[PDB]
């Protein structure tokens, strides 16, 4: 890890060609110097146990298949360190600038990617339903939210608060997304989702119900299934989000929209001063309205918008 920093050159999981910070001491290894105290990528080998093997090359190009999905999970970990530093002004996920680690290759045909408590950790799919999920930029950003999450509100993952901590996840990572202007949409995995079917995702923020999730209060799963159903219930949020931002007219309620800067904002304000482990719904919604209240002040169309963004959504 003592070594030089230099740059190397890169090919991405959908095949684009990338630049990405490397150390170099008799070997290159994945090792970003250039943010904070670090963003180290790692390779599981295919196996379970973590971190693994800090990633090493010889020639400091990275072509190989093998090597896609560590390029982008190093390079994705590195676009959304700089958006919570130029946008909201926090370094790393602590605030105190800690090295982000990410594990690429794990397990075999791991249709999945998470935040262990730790590291980020990313599947490579098994080809059908998945591609190796490092290749969404959504998906990187998602994980690495909740390590955001973890050490601000603390929200439990469970029921409402799980909902919430999801939904948190999916609009900050959908706004890297569009920091990064790459393909951006407020669709959640759509790159690496289902290979071979165009235009499908695995979660909608604009439409939800669209794959089966709740748009609606009133239609909440109230089951036992997925922690109480953390990625379900999440779409209530996300239509809330969504509606925040581009406006709309749902279950006849109209939103005005004040656009992605101003949810960002508001949600990053109500994720670090506000909510606690516990918030539910309802909390959020007095969490973000007094977000929107501190920043735009009580009168503003901003908190008019929050409130019709709720009431749309049936959350009071
Ligand atoms: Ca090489
Ligand atoms: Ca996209
Ligand atoms: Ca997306
Ligand atoms: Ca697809
Ligand atoms: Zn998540």
């Amino acid at each position: 890890i003592t070594g030089t920093s230099t740059v190397g050159v890169g090919r991405g999981v959908l095949g684009d060609q990338k630049n990405i910070n490397t150390t170099y001491s008799t070997y290159y290894y994945l090792q970003d110097n250039t943010r904070g105290n670090g963003i180290f990528t790692y390779d599981a080998k295919y196996r379970t146990t973590l971190p693994g093997s800090l990633w090493a090359d010889a020639d400091n190009q990275f072509f190989a298949s093998y090597d896609a999905p560590a390029v982008d999970a190093h390079y994705y970990a590195g676009v959304t360190y700089d958006y919570y530093k130029n946008v909201h002004n926090r370094l790393s996920y602590d605030g105190n600038n800690a090295a982000i680690r990410s594990s690429v290759h794990y397990s075999q045909g791991y249709n999945n990617a998470f935040w262990n408590g730790s590291q980020m950790v990313y599947g490579d799919g098994d080809g059908q339903t998945f591609i190796p999920l490092s290749g969404g930029i959504d998906v990187v950003a998602h994980e690495l939210t909740h390590a955001v999450t973890d050490y601000t509100a603390g929200l439990i993952y469970q029921n409402e608060s799980g909902a919430i901590n999801e939904a948190i996840s999916d609009i900050f990572g959908t706004l890297v997304e569009f920091y990064a202007n790459k393909n951006p949409d407020w669709e959640i995995g759509e790159d690496v989702y289902t290979p071979g079917i165009s235009g499908d995702s695995l979660r909608s923020m604009s439409d939800p119900a669209k794959y089966g999730d709740p748009d609606h209060y009133s239609k909440r799963y109230t089951g036992t299934q997925d922690n109480g159903g953390v990625h379900i219930n999440s779409g209530i949020i996300n239509k809330a989000a969504y509606l925040i931002s581009q406006g709309g007219t749902h279950y006849g309620v109209s939103v005005v929209g004040i656009g992605r800067d101003k949810l960002g904002k508001i949600f990053y304000r109500a994720l670090t001063q506000y909510l606690t482990p516990t918030s539910n719904f309802s909390q959020l919604r007095a969490a973000a309205v007094q977000s929107a209240t501190d920043l735009y002040g009580s009168t503003s169309q901003e908190v008019a918008s929050v409130k019709q963004a709720f009431d749309a959504v049936g959350v009071k």
